[PDB]
């Protein structure tokens, strides 16, 4: 049966403990678990060079989850880093970014879900990508800030919907998903968010989303003005958030224009 493996994009200030962490798992509904069993984990130090260099070994455990602290004689500085997290059983692997930010790096979050796709409600396996919707995220990388992917999926479909975000050219982001356990996505959004606020202490400026992510938002902290929704309900989004009632690509307009506050 085909390995499922995933590994969470890490976002971490630098000066603090780094943790990569990862799930290893057969099939495609997770039936079967990886348990016990080794893990090498390898990052690529100098991001271009395409060269793996070997970081350490763990064990999953009966969940078939795994966790690795980068030892401290080996803390990468601020940047962006592939890694790779390979089953020594069978050669199969997960690939992630670590992301080091120094304090207070002004990010944007985009909650994908109905937000990207043309459709607010239904998405299936590849749904059509909202018009103008990676124009604006490449506005704002552009712009300086870090990007920030959010979703109410579990991370057992990962694979899918990065295969999904690179198909459609969108640019490159922390990537994260629900665990596939609760089943309250909005609660895991929004406690993962202020994870990010927190503990690696990022500045998020801004939040794009559907209606529902408006209480997202909202528990952030974020106010109406920096909370970016699409949808129908005029008068009940007008009061909580900025409704981006003709779709991103007059929306871009605005962000170009620097008038979008």
């Amino acid at each position: 049966v085909t390995s499922n493996h995933r590994a969470s994009d890490t976002v971490v200030c630098e000066g603090r403990p780094q943790v990569l962490n990862g799930r290893f798992m057969y099939g495609p509904l997770d039936v079967v678990t990886l348990t016990g069993e080794k893990v090498d984990v390898y990052v690529m130090t100098q991001p271009l060079s395409g060269k793996w260099i070997h970081f350490g070994t763990e064990v999953t455990n009966s969940s078939g989850r795994l966790t690795f602290p980068v030892p401290s004689e080996r803390a990468l500085g601020i940047g962006v880093y592939p890694v790779r997290m390979v089953v020594r059983g069978d050669h199969t692997y997960a690939e992630c970014c670590l992301t080091v930010v120094s304090r207070g790096t002004e990010a944007v979050v985009f909650s994908i879900d109905g937000s990207f796709t043309a459709s607010v409600s239904i998405m299936g396996s590849d749904p059509k990508v909202r018009a103008g919707a990676v124009d604006v995220v490449r506005h704002w990388q552009d712009s300086g800030y870090l990007i920030v992917y959010v979703t109410g999926r579990p991370d057992m479909q990962k694979h899918r919907v990065v295969a999904w975000l690179s198909q459609h050219n969108f640019p490159h982001g922390v990537v994260s998903f629900c665990d596939g356990l609760t089943h309250d996505p909005l609660r895991q959004k929004a406690m993962f968010l202020q994870s990010l606020v927190q503990e690696v202490e990022l500045n998020i400026v801004a939040g794009y989303g559907s209606p529902k992510d408006v209480a997202v938002y909202a528990a952030l902290g974020l106010s109406p003005s920096q909370t970016y929704i699409v949808g129908r309900a005029v008068r009940k989004l007008q009061a909580q958030c900025q409704f981006l009632s003709d779709g991103y690509v007059a929306h871009l307009g605005q962000l170009e224009a620097g008038s979008h506050s």
